Parts: C-alpha cells; structure tokens; sequence
C-alpha cells in the first residue's frame, strides 16, 4: 500500500523559520565548522536551514517521539485533542532560545550525526505544559527508541553521514566521541553569535499527522 507506516503516525514539533539575518549567521557558523572538519579529514555537516537552490528550510524543535496510534481516526482524534488542550493553555506564544555548546546526536540506525545545541533553561521550562499534554495522549507502546523530553530538547543545525556506520560499533562510537570533542574544542567560537541570534517566538505548534503537516495555534 501507500504510506503503510506513516498512516497511523503523529509527531509534534515547533517550526523555526529563519529570517535572512539568521540564515546568514547559520551560513557563517557552519562554514567555520566544516572548515574544521576539512582540516581534520571528517565528514562535513550539511546545513539544515538551506535546501536545493539555497532555498530557506525551517529548523525545528521536536516535541514528541514518533507516535503510532491504533488507526488513522485515532491519530486524528488524539491530535485534535492535543490541539484543543494546547489552545486551552494561557500560552499565547512559546520562546525558543539555546544555551551551552555543540552536541552531536546519532539517529536510530547510526547513519546520521546531527550537530545541535540544547534549548535554554527558560525555553525548556515554557514547554513543560506542552510536553505534559503530549504525554497524556501518546500511545503506550512506543515505536521509537528515543523518547523526547525536557532533558533532550534541542535544535539541530547540520547533519553529517556517519562514515563508520558499517565498521565495528566500538570504532564508530570512538569516532563519534572524538567528533563531539573536535567540534566543541575547535569549532565553538561562533556559538555566542548563534545563541544571540537564533531566538524565536512561536505562536503555534505543528504536527505531522500521517503524511500531512497541520498547524496547532497557541
Ligand atoms: O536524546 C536524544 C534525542 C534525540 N536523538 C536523535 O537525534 C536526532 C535529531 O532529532 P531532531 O533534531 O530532529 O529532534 C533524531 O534521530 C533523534 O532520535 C538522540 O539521539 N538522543
């Protein structure tokens, strides 16, 4: 069939649309990181804020794991109840800001390594009511190995292929840990610039509902 996996799946997130200045800042930051990757013969991080023809692509804050409901109608009803419960909050908007240094997250099959920065403490705190609403409605049997919560809220800014994906797991983990050290020690000088400028106020959430993306106003 068509989309047999994604038909019952929902996922909640914040959409971060970069203005022209934020785009230029991320161009500059990632160019400096990738110069360091070149120097050290590592894979480069593809910038996540630009697509084909340099078209701007929004970044995101994931707010839920991949949620697999019993059928498509249950997915749509639960997403609608999340939409209403989020509207019912006093929240007119949620702020997004980052703090700390570079983090590198591996995806579920270790093929991709995401260069990211964690959300600042007040930004994570403002999302706790939203995260509670998600926890109330998510399916009890998870299909993701990585749950999404206050402890790992982040924005990813670039993504590299794991060159050691098909090597021994110990070799790949050693290369990932030295990569984490490498970007932190050698490619951190523009993080104050990134943290000062990659700040957002979101007036709505987004959800992937099956194959579609819908908007949940605050
Ligand atoms: O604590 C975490 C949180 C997320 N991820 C992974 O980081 C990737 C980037 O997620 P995101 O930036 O799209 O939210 C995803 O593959 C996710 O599974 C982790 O490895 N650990």
């Amino acid at each position: 069939m068509v989309a047999p996996v994604s038909k019952n799946i929902g996922f909640l997130f914040l959409e971060l649309r970069l203005d022209s200045k934020q785009q230029q800042i991320m161009d500059l930051v990632l160019k400096g990181v990738n110069a360091v990757m070149d120097t050290h013969h590592r894979n480069s991080f593809e910038p996540l804020h630009r697509g084909k023809f340099g078209a701007m692509k929004p970044l995101h804050v994931s707010l839920s794991e991949t949620m697999m409901f019993a059928n498509e109608s249950e997915l749509e009803e639960k997403m609608g109840r999340i939409r209403q419960e989020i509207r019912a909050l006093e929240c007119k908007s949620v702020p997004v800001a980052l703090s700390g240094g570079w983090l590198v997250y591996e995806n579920f099959d270790a093929s991709l390594q995401f260069l990211a920065v964690g959300l600042s403490e007040p930004a994570r705190g403002r999302l706790k009511p939203v995260l509670s609403i998600v926890e109330k409605y998510k399916p009890r049997s998870p299909v993701s190995r990585q749950p999404v919560g206050l402890n790992n809220l982040h924005v990813s800014f670039g993504v590299a292929q794991n060159a050691y994906l098909q090597q021994d797991e110990s070799v790949s983990r050693q290369r990932l840990d030295s990569l984490r050290n490498l970007v932190a020690t050698e490619a951190s000088d523009r993080l104050p610039l990134l943290r000062a400028n990659l700040q957002f106020r979101c007036h709505e959430l987004k959800a992937k509902v099956g194959t579609s993306v819908i908007t949940l106003p605050l």
